[PDB]
């Protein structure tokens, strides 16, 4: 079971950042959304246009996948995302990322049915 | 099994206008630090200071804890920290918090040896 002490630090102390801070987003983020458990994820984008544009890009541009795979699409605009990418000071479990807030059309693979997003496979 | 069409919203969707705005800080903390699990923890207050300087707390001024417990220590200075709080639109699983940022003493109980902060109680 995690020590009192241990789970005091985790609820409670914060000393190597702030709020106030942009910087940090990737960090957190990657850390909420259960991609640093394990290993550091390496790469990974956060969209910040609504679901519904997201799911729309299923409908739009059909594109290569960097795997080879043939059922990737592009975006027919840019969308605001948010790259999250693993530093080279970077060392699990205390996984750090550059955070680079980027406009780019996104390419994502589709599957399902309704096809929806289930990869997110490049920005361009 | 977690969908794929679930993982990928997991993944990759943050939707909104200032995902690394200073207002998000509770947001990000309060799910990446594991208190929006089963429910929205409703109040959680992180610390800036060192821990050092947050360890140090168990040896300054006693104070009876809310719950009348006898092992809790107010600062004697005040310390940088930021109150998570609940706002009226909250409600699992999307919890939301207004993150405010304060200097104010803080109020820890101490446990084990050595005798280190194991709960946060206040701040004043
Ligand atoms: O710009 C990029 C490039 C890659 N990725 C994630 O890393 C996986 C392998 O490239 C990509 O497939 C994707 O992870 P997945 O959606 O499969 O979990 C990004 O998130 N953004
Ligand atoms: O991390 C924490 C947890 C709790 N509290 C104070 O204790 C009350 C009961 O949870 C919380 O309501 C709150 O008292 P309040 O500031 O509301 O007077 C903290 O201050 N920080």
């Amino acid at each position: 079971k995690e020590s009192a002490a241990a789970k005091f630090e985790r609820q409670h102390m914060d000393s190597g950042n702030s709020p106030s801070s942009s910087s940090n987003y990737c960090n957190l983020m990657m850390c909420c959304r259960k991609m640093t458990q394990g290993k550091c994820k390496p790469v990974n984008t956060f969209v910040h246009e609504s679901l519904a544009d997201v799911k729309a890009v299923c409908s739009q541009k059909k594109v290569t996948c960097k795997n080879g795979q043939t059922n990737c699409y592009q975006s027919k605009s840019t969308m605001r995302i948010t790259d999250c990418r693993e530093t080279g000071s970077s060392k699990y479990p205390n996984c750090a990322y550059k955070t680079t807030q980027v406009e780019k059309h996104i390419i994502v693979a589709c599957g399902g049915k309704p096809s929806v997003p289930v990869h997110f496979d490049a920005s361009v």
